[PDB]
């Protein structure tokens, strides 16, 4: 069965900006800006379009070795990027995908709203624990901030 959670975060970010750097780049950025929350980003396969895989290694000492990303579909036009966790981590004998949708909308002020959808695919009949989703979204937060800062301090990235 499928788990869906959701939740909506903002950003100083403008939408396009935001969505050519934090989710089209992320590759890059991620070691480089939060190193203490990932270590590594590794292109398995593929170019970034869907089928795209990638491995994301965590820090020593973190809940997680890794996981393997990959890439669903990529909608540079609406900035909407969804991905699922295939393996590693969660990933095992009680939870069989974890499918993400991101979609990055416009704010008249000049930053950007971000609207993230988790879906939990569970194989027999695992309860999916609050910690585990409240554990991501920190994750997924604490990317969104270092990048964030990184775009503030560096003006002539991803124009
Ligand atoms: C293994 C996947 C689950 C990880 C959960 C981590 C949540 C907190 C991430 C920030 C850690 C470091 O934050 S930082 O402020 O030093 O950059
Ligand atoms: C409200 C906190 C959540 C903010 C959203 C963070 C989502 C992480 C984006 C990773 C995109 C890159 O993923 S990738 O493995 O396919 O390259």
């Amino acid at each position: 069965g499928v788990f869906n959670y959701e939740t909506e975060t903002t950003s100083v970010i403008p939408a396009a900006r935001l969505f050519k750097a934090f989710i089209l780049d992320g590759d890059n950025l991620f070691p480089k800006v939060a190193p203490q929350a990932i270590s590594s980003v590794e292109n398995i396969e593929g170019n970034g379009g869907p089928g795209t895989i990638k491995k994301i290694s965590f820090p020593e000492g973190f809940p997680f070795k890794y996981v393997k990303d990959r890439v669903d579909e990529v909608d540079h036009t609406n900035f909407k990027y969804n991905y699922s966790v295939i393996e590693g981590g969660p990933i095992g004998d009680t939870l069989e995908k974890i499918s993400n949708e991101i979609k990055i909308v416009a704010t008249p002020d000049g930053g950007s709203i971000l609207k993230i959808s988790n879906k939990y695919h569970t194989k027999g009949d695992h309860e999916v624990k609050a910690e585990q989703v409240k554990a991501s979204k920190e994750m997924g937060e604490t990317l969104l901030r270092a990048v964030e800062s990184y775009l503030l301090a560096h003006s002539d990235a991803y124009n």
